[PDB]
């Protein structure tokens, strides 16, 4: 189930309530258009992969979290596990998310 973050204190609990299963994050802009044009791709995995947790950070109201990952270009996909970063790749690519998840699955 995709989840939207709003602050850092939250970004923490999310990784604490996500158990240990893969935890992929979508650092992109929700207000922008072209950035949300790739949503029907990362937001559709909500029902497909029910064994994985997905998040969605808004680099507009959650710059604290973004500035935490030192991002400098959206959309940026990150991979967190047990609350520890293990993979991260940016670029408007979808066919990659799949195989990528198959990486740490």
């Amino acid at each position: 189930m995709v989840k939207q973050i709003e602050s850092k204190t939250a970004f923490q609990e999310a990784l604490d309530a996500a158990g240990d299963k893969l935890v992929v994050v979508d650092f992109s802009a929700t207000w922008c258009g072209p950035c949300k044009m790739i949503k029907p791709f990362f937001h559709s995995l909500s029902e497909k992969y029910s064994n994985v947790i997905f998040l969605e950070v808004d680099v507009d109201d959650c710059q604290d979290v973004a500035s935490e990952c030192e991002v400098k270009c959206t959309p940026t996909f990150q991979f967190f596990k047990k609350g520890q970063k293990v993979g991260e790749f940016s670029g408007a690519n979808k066919e990659k998310l799949e195989a990528t998840i198959n990486e740490l699955v």
